[PDB]
């Protein structure tokens, strides 16, 4: 039932809105610096905005996948919390990279800590789930000896 | 249970098939205009096909995320319906852009209306869910005064 | 409940880890061949690594979508099994393309067989679900004649 996935859904919707915002920013960079489709190259201040949005998009599914698995197999509140930390780091990251390639790095690391953490949680939950029955089945086999 | 997510799953599968179709089109553009990996630049009629598929791919997860959240927290039939409208607009869009950069714009707007709508529905559902208990908890605090 | 989606979640987490691995490889190619953001072009041995990771990323959501739909509407164990075959083929594929454009093709086909199979399963499950009630409703209409 939806009472226990509603935080996860809320963080998920927040991520969509963020990605929508990045997209709108790439659209307005195209106008500002007059880079027009096709063509994803131009002035470097255009390319940084483009690349920031693309880098963010290529991680969105990873964040989602791992958000849901961690949220369901570990603990919904903790997952949602990393989710927010991740997304906020992704904001700071899109804004950094737009000013300066070098500014992308600090918030990239922040976003990596939060994401790696969700992975750790996802793996721990699935261990907790699969490990008991696996160890029991192994031990049953050792009977008798 | 799966009886109430089956439309959403159906629209989801339709989207996968569409993306598969875009991919196959990029493969055959590579043959036709002899642009070969790596290399994502070449004749402009190659680049438009490439970029159409990529633009579509970068939105696929947004459509999915928001399709499921709207479908579950608002109303499954309405979500599926926007889903179809969105995907159909994405077809017209891939076909437009392939002929002509300028032809991409009309169906892009159509796809944006349908997607923004799913976002509106997603947000309304989550409001309906979180707002009652939030307002009650607030009011309980004002007792007594 | 989570007892019947736990394999799917396990394969899902495996896919995230794989994508994380591809990403780390693109980062270290940037160092090795000194190609630095923005800029996604450089020596061809850089571009092949870049393109391998991107091609993989653009399919990750398709794999996920279809993995979950097949897993839930057909059979969880079979879906997870294709999932593994797919991911393993995607590994061999990232490693091939990095050495040589031509080496990408064999494992690309392997990954396409496994993915098309998940699509077949997804479609069969949804048929099994929608077709009975559709045919009944049709037949009820033919009464009386
Ligand atoms: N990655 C996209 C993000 C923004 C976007 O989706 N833009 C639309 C509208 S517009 O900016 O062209 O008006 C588009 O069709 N982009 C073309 C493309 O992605 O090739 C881009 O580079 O444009
Ligand atoms: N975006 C892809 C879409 C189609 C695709 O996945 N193509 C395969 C097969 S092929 O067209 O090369 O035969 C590939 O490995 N593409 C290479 C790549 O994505 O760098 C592309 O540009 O090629
Ligand atoms: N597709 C990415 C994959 C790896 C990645 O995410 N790299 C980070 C860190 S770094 O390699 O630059 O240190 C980044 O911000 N990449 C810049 C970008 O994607 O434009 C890329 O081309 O870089
Ligand atoms: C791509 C992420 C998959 C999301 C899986 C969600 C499964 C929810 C069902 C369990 C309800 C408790
Ligand atoms: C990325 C989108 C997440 C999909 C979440 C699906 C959760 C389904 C469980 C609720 C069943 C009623
Ligand atoms: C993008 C893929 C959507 C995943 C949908 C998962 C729905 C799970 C609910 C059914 C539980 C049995
Ligand atoms: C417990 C903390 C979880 C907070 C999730 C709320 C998400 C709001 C985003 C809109
Ligand atoms: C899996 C997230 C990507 C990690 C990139 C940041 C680490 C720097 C080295
Ligand atoms: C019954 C097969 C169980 C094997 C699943 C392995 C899950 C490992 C999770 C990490
Ligand atoms: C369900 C029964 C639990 C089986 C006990 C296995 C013990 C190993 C856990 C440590
Ligand atoms: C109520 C209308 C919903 C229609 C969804 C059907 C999807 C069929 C796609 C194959
Ligand atoms: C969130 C979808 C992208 C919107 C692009 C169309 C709006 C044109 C300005
Ligand atoms: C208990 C925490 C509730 C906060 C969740 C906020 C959801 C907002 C949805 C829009
Ligand atoms: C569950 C109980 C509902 C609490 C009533 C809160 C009223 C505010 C809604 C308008
Ligand atoms: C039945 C076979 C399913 C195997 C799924 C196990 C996934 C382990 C990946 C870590
Ligand atoms: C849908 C997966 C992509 C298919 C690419 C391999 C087929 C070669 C022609
Ligand atoms: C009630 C509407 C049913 C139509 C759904 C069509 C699903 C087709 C699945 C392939
Ligand atoms: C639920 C009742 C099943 C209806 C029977 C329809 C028969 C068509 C299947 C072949």
């Amino acid at each position: 039932h939806k009472d226990e996935v509603a935080l996860l859904a809320a963080v998920t919707l927040l991520g969509v809105l963020l990605q929508a915002y990045f997209s709108l920013q790439v659209i307005s960079a195209r106008r500002a610096f007059r880079v027009s489709p096709p063509l994803t190259t131009g002035p470097p201040e255009f390319e940084r905005v483009y690349r920031a949005q693309v880098n963010c998009s290529e991680y969105f599914p990873l964040f989602l996948a791992t958000l849901w698995v961690a949220g369901i197999f570990f603990h919904e509140g903790a997952a949602a919390l990393c989710g927010l930390v991740y997304l906020f780091a992704r904001l700071r990251y899109f804004q950094g990279y737009a000013r300066s390639a070098q500014l992308r790095l600090a918030p990239l690391y922040a976003s990596a800590r939060a994401l790696w953490l969700l992975v750790a949680l996802a793996a721990l939950g699935l261990l907790a789930h699969f490990l008991p029955a696996a160890l029991r089945a192994a031990l049953l086999g050792r009977l008798r000896t």
